Formats: C-alpha cells, sequence, structure tokens
C-alpha cells in the first residue's frame, strides 16, 4: 500500500512534467484525488529535506517590507502565506487551502503591475515554462521580484536557463545554490520581455524533477 502510492505518485508526477499546464489542469480538474496523491508525494519527499524551499523563501521576505503584495505562482497548501505576514495571492490548480484561488498560473486574476514580489517555489512543472515566466512579469510591477526555487537536477544548464529569464525583461540579483535539494534565484523585473511572444528560448526547457 505505501509502496503502491509512491509508484502512483511517482507516475503522476513524470506525467504533470511531460505534457502542459492545460493537461495538468484538466487531470486535477477531473479527478481531484489525484491532487491530493500529488500533495501526499510531495509532503513525503520534502519532509526529509533538512530546508525547505518555501521557508528559505518566507525568511527572505521576512526581511522586507511586509506590505509587499506578494503572488505564490503554484502555492500548494500555502505555507508561504502562513508564514508571512504580506499579502500573499495564493494560485493553483486545485484548492488545499481556502486562501487558494484557483487558475493556471500561466493566466492569474490580477491586473498588470499588481504585484511586489511573484514566487515559483518548486512549481515550474508543465512544459509551457515559458507561460508561467510572461504572467509573472506582466503582473509584477517595475522593479519587482521574481523568486524561483526548483530542484538542482531539473537543470542541465544553469547558464542558459538564467540567460532564458533574462530575456523575458529581468535581471538575476543574487542566486543561492548552496541549498543540496535546490536552487534558489532572484531576478528583478527591468521591463517586458525583449523577444516577441514568436521568440524561440531553449533555455527554459528544464529536466523533470525525479526526485532522487
Ligand atoms: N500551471 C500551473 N498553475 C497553477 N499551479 C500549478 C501549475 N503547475 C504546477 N502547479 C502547482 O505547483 C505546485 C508544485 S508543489 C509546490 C507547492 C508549494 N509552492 C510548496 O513549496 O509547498 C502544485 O501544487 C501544482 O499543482
Amino acid at each position: 500500500a505505501q509502496r503502491l502510492d509512491g509508484a502512483r505518485f511517482r507516475y503522476l508526477n513524470e506525467q504533470l512534467y511531460s505534457g502542459p499546464s492545460s493537461a495538468a489542469q484538466r487531470l486535477f480538474q477531473e479527478d481531484p484525488e489525484a491532487f491530493l496523491l500529488y500533495h501526499r508525494g510531495f509532503q513525503s519527499q520534502v519532509k526529509k529535506w533538512p530546508l525547505q524551499p518555501v521557508d528559505r523563501i518566507a525568511r527572505d521576505l521576512r526581511q522586507r517590507p511586509a506590505s509587499l503584495v506578494v503572488a505564490d505562482f503554484g502555492c500548494g497548501d500555502c505555507r508561504l502565506a502562513s508564514s508571512i505576514r504580506n499579502p500573499v495571492h495564493c494560485f493553483d490548480l486545485a484548492s488545499l487551502d481556502p486562501r487558494v484561488t484557483v487558475c493556471d498560473m500561466a493566466q492569474v486574476p490580477l491586473e498588470d503591475e499588481s504585484v511586489d514580489v511573484a514566487v515559483f517555489c518548486l512549481s515550474l512543472m508543465g512544459t509551457n515554462i515559458r507561460d508561467f515566466l510572461e504572467e509573472a512579469n506582466r503582473v509584477l510591477k517595475p522593479g519587482g521580484l521574481l523568486k524561483v526555487a526548483e530542484v538542482s537536477s531539473r537543470f542541465e544548464d544553469v547558464r542558459t536557463f538564467l540567460r532564458a529569464v533574462t530575456k523575458l525583461g529581468f535581471k538575476i540579483v543574487s542566486k543561492d545554490l548552496t541549498n543540496s535539494h535546490f536552487f534558489l534565484f532572484d531576478f528583478q523585473k527591468t521591463g517586458p520581455p525583449l523577444v516577441g511572444p514568436k521568440a524561440q528560448l531553449s533555455g527554459l526547457q528544464l529536466q523533470p524533477c525525479l526526485y532522487k
């Protein structure tokens, strides 16, 4: 049974990285128990990490004024919102928490330049990663902060990933590669994307997180 839930999780997990966000959204809409499975599995993984990226991100944000408006892109169970006093917009494909605004984070119900900080904490799952980051750019005020955490094994070439993100109107401010389980990148918004919506951007193609 325990071995089965993990097999199930590992299959679903691999599936979630393999398709566009529309696929993941449909799956969770039609099969909400799959969402429960995913998070049972995800929690079993992050429990064994000395420090979760949400907590590291919360620590960062607690050092800045709590008036900064945060968007948590792929918020899961909203530990970020629970950990900071900021206004935190919580977006995910399905809801484990009453603060969740259910949507594809490629298209969130916020105005342009409405947020100070966009967070992607282990959430850049679908193949259409460009969509997520462009939506982050849209909602971010000029000079706003983008924080990205992903498992390090997802990055076969950090250099090109960072280069591609820069093409979407961001500047790297710092990167923390010191945690053994994830890389954390802080970018600041310089403006709108500087490659048109028909440019290629291969640097964004990440490897799936396979949890060991
Ligand atoms: N396109 C999308 N739109 C909204 N949420 C998405 C999404 N793609 C992935 N997610 C969400 O991203 C989450 C990844 S697990 C990480 C959850 C949370 N940030 C934490 O650190 O605890 C899942 O809840 C998943 O449903």
